């Protein structure tokens, strides 16, 4: 979901 970003990890799935 474009950009997810949580536990200080970055995630940009989309």
């Amino acid at each position: 979901r474009g950009k997810w970003t949580y536990n200080g990890i970055t995630y940009e799935g989309r």
